[PDB]
């Protein structure tokens, strides 16, 4: 960084073609195939109505990339000049100035290739040649004899599995097909003198309250014939003052060094993962200096905590679960897939707001799921300073792959270069080698589909990747972090024996078409995928769709749903709930509160169900494109209900009302580090006009323990409410400390939305507007059932939203966007349960 080496970004100046026509226009690097096309409209919106199909042309052509830069006398006297090629995606052959430097083949691995020799003064042309991944594979694919069962890539061809490339990108069942190309990541050229710093890796040795040793190794590549001496110093600071500083003398030799500089930390500050504490960040910085000058520096961000995963037999069967700075630590986020089709077009903003968006749900892990990629430098760095620790797969999802040589020589460069990229970030916390290959190669009937022959190499083929050459690499550069070799590793959905072992991916739900109630009974040690599906708001189907097409199952619809059960089994669903509304938008209003409701039940059975249950990643957090999917945001950023929802199971303290055989338990759940004593519920029947029916309830003497789920409250229903006072009343629920400060509150009904005598009503608002912001105060004289603030503004943010609007209570909301002006009256349409009948 801070060292006398210059760095030029060659983000400028590039042109494209579509190879053997000789037509070029510019082009924008980092980008894509596609987004250069769409940018001269030579294609259509690829999102809307149907124009999936009219995009496919682009994967069967080659296409070419070029760009010119100066280069000084100076520049050209440097003793060094590396290029630096962060990703292409995907077969790319690289020519400067004559010279085929590099003939890529992973989308996945960085290139650094040294250039000195061929640059020259003045002018200098870099041009990229990149085979379509189509055309370069079916060669490949006609001497296999077989084909993979990998449903997900969206062609009679499965050409996925030979290509180390973003398995979505040739299709999804929450995915368009968009197979393709392009200078993906930066493109830089380096000027410098002596040597650089390949690796700077900062190895915990150990951690206690009082002592943390750390072990500075450093590979240098010296690029000068001499032996050169010089002072390798390492600058530990927090918040920019020093706390240590170490130095060792070397004589560099021409090539690669080794060298290893230990530090220590007395009384250190330790990172805290999202509820439990700071994510405090160090800042470690490695020099080396010869005479007066600083040659190279290399710097990272550095948390100083410990992780452990504890999977054992026990008496339940084999534990799963997160132990961080010695405290077992209840996990609650979701899976994260690609924000995007085409990946650089996801701005700096658009993480940003991502982790805004997990942080303020009180999530405290993330799975970057399979299918996808290893992640930009941004995403490890935001997860670092908001404390959500990461789950990392190896990219490879739902199909068996290949285990020849060539193709485990690609998995290996990758697997190297991805744990050395990422091995210092404190938001790193398990590897795992795949999503559910094994699970399909036991139980999808591969047996019935291929020869005994074919099987037989695909199932030898699972352990030469997955049980050695990716828990080997783990071992020798990441060797005190986990790995398992597949999520879910031993459990399957549809084998009740099973469910005592290791992580579930509970398929019951949606797949299995069971009820959201089966999630109570249906118990596993650590949850690693559950999910249900919604269509995505109106301002959002509008993006994508015209009012002609304004169906459950029109063609259009069934063009943005990529599941085999599809649209019509959401219909399935709402009719167990809800009564189902004639009108399409008050059918997509009621389906958000569906997939809200349902889904908040599971996340709190897991919390209820610790320890047996230490952990719940719902399926999914987020989307790459308008569609029909699992998420609980949309693409635009919109929070669907589920995402509130999310934020109310997740609270550090929660009242979990539970009624199963006509009657009701109260269990208080806490994931805070310290006890609540002395402590009050309170209770309260209140019908759809805002009269109390009996008198207040109150359990007193409550202890509420650290990390613990506990029964305070049971009382039969027969007795208590009549069946007609359980269609027009709701249970009050609240929790004071000793003083009588309120410290959470929920709300009970009695039987299903569809059973509840729901009085007609209307909420009125009055709203201040200023810029940027909208300030309303929301008041109905009788219950409003779930409501909705509907606005046409895209990535609108809201205080709440999706809430129950109580009888005579008035409640304020803010709605926040930087295109809110003032004198500009927002529109604001509010929905309710009654108001869709
Ligand atoms: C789980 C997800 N629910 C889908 C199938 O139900 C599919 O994306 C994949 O199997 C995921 O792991
Ligand atoms: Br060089
Ligand atoms: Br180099
Ligand atoms: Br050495
Ligand atoms: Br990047
Ligand atoms: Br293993
Ligand atoms: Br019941
Ligand atoms: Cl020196
Ligand atoms: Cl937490
Ligand atoms: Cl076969
Ligand atoms: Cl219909
Ligand atoms: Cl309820
Ligand atoms: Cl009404
Ligand atoms: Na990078
Ligand atoms: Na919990």
């Amino acid at each position: 960084g801070n060292d006398t080496s210059e760095v030029m970004l060659l983000d400028t100046g590039w042109e494209f073609s579509q190879s053997g026509t000789e037509k070029w226009m510019p082009a924008t690097v980092p980008g894509t195939v596609h987004q250069d096309l769409i940018s001269h409209e030579l294609l259509p919106n690829p999102f809307y109505g149907m124009n999936e199909k009219k995009i496919q042309w682009v994967e069967n052509e080659d296409w070419e990339y070029r760009t010119s830069f100066i280069v000084s006398e100076e520049q050209l006297n440097r003793d060094g000049i590396q290029l630096i090629f962060e990703g292409l995606d995907t077969y790319a052959d690289v020519y400067l100035n004559g010279s085929l430097l590099l003939k890529a083949d992973n989308m996945f691995v960085g290139y650094t290739l040294p250039v000195k020799s061929v640059l020259r003064k003045g002018e200098n042309h870099l041009y990229i040649y990149f085979h379509s991944p189509i055309r370069q594979t079916l060669p490949q694919y006609a001497s296999n004899g077989f084909n993979y069962p990998a449903d997900n890539d969206h062609h009679e061809k499965h050409l996925s599995v030979f290509s180390r490339k973003a398995p979505y990108s040739y299709g999804w069942d929450w995915g368009i097909r968009m197979v393709t190309s392009g200078v993906w990541r930066p493109v830089t050229l380096r000027f410098y003198d002596i040597a650089t710093i390949s690796d700077y890796y900062v190895r915990q040795l150990s951690l206690t309250d009082e002592n943390a040793r750390l072990s500075n190794e450093l590979i240098v590549n010296q690029i000068v014939p001499q032996k050169i001496p010089a002072e390798v110093r390492v600058n530990v600071s927090l918040n920019g003052t020093t706390v240590t500083e170490v130095k060792q003398q070397v004589t560099l030799q021409p090539g690669i060094n080794h060298i290893t500089l230990p530090a220590e930390v007395t009384n250190p500050v330790r990172w805290m993962p999202n509820g439990w504490g700071t994510p405090t960040l160090y800042d470690f910085s490695a020099q080396i200096a010869c005479g007066d000058r600083i040659v190279a520096e290399q710097s990272h961000r550095i948390g100083l905590r410990t992780i452990r995963v504890v999977n054992e037999k026990d008496k339940d069967g084999e534990s799963f679960y997160f132990e961080v700075n010695g405290i077992p630590m209840f996990a609650k986020g979701a899976n994260y897939i690609p924000q995007d089709a085409l990946l650089p077009n996801v701005t700096t903003e658009r993480y940003q707001t991502l982790f805004r968006d997990m942080k303020e749900a009180n999530m405290n892990m993330v799975r970057i799921w399979g299918g996808g990629t290893y992640e930009n430098n941004l995403f490890y760095d935001l997860a670092d300073e908001n404390g959500i620790l990461v789950w990392q797969d190896f990219m490879f999802a739902c199909t068996p792959y290949p285990s020849d040589p060539t193709f485990l020589k690609r998995v290996e460069a990758e697997a190297v270069y991805n744990i050395r990229r990422l091995r210092n970030h404190a938001s790193l916390a398990m590897w795992c080698g795949n999503n559910e290959i094994l699970e399909a190669l036991k139980y999808w009937g591969f047996e019935k589909k291929f020869t005994p022959e074919v099987y037989q190499g695909l199932m030898h083929g699972y352990d030469k990747l997955f049980r050695e050459l990716l828990p080997s690499t783990v071992k020798e550069f990441d060797s005190d972090r986990f790995y398992v070799h597949s999520s879910p590793y031993l459990a399957n959905w549809g084998r009740p024996e099973s469910w005592g072992t290791g992580d579930s991916h509970n398929w019951g739900v949606w797949y299995g078409k069971k009820p959201f109630e089966s999630l109570d009974t249906d118990l596993p040690r650590f949850m690693s995928e559950f999910g249900f599906q919604s269509f995505p708001e109106m301002k959002t189907i509008a993006a994508f769709a015209a009012p002609e097409d304004y169906q459950i199952e029109s063609e259009v619809m069934n063009a943005h749903q990529k599941s085999s059960i599809g649209n019509s089994l959401i219909r399935t669903y709402m009719e167990r709930d809800y009564i189902i509304p004639e009108s399409f938008e008050d059918f997509v209003y009621v389906g958000l509160v569906l997939q809200g409701q349902g889904m908040r039940h599971g996340l709190e059975a897991h919390r209820r169900n610790r320890p047996y249950c230490m952990g719940t990643l719902y399926w999914q957090l987020n989307d790459s494109w308008p569609v029909v999917s699992w998420s609980s945001i949309d693409y635009y950023g919109n929070w669907k209900a589920l995402h509130y929802q999310a934020k109310r199971a997740f609270a550090p303290v929660l009242i979990n009302p539970i009624q199963q055989n006509d009657s009701l338990s109260v269990y208080l759940i806490s994931d805070r580090l310290d006890t609540m004593e002395q402590m009050t519920l309170e209770m309260k029947v209140v019908d759809f006009d805002g009269k109390t029916l009996g008198k207040k309830i109150q359990v007193h003497s409550l202890e509420v323990p650290a990390n613990t789920s506990k029964c305070v409250y049971r009382a039969k229903l027969d007795g208590w409410l009549t069946p007609e006072d359980c269609r027009r009343s709701f249970l009050k629920l609240i929790l004071k400390d000793k003083s009588g400060h309120q410290v959470a509150e929920s709300v009970h009904f009695f039987r299903k939305t569809k059973d509840l005598q729901l009085p007609p009503t209307s909420v009125s608002y009055q709203m201040k507007q200023t810029d940027g912001k909208c300030e309303l105060t929301l008041f109905s004289s009788m219950l409003a059932k779930d409501i909705f603030i509907e606005t046409p503004l895209q990535g609108a943010r809201y205080s709440d939203n999706f809430f129950d609007l109580l009888p005579g209570e008035r409640k304020k909301v803010i709605i926040t966007s930087p295109r809110i002006k003032k004198g500009e009256e927002l529109p604001v349409n509010i929905k309710h349960i009654r108001e869709t009948y």
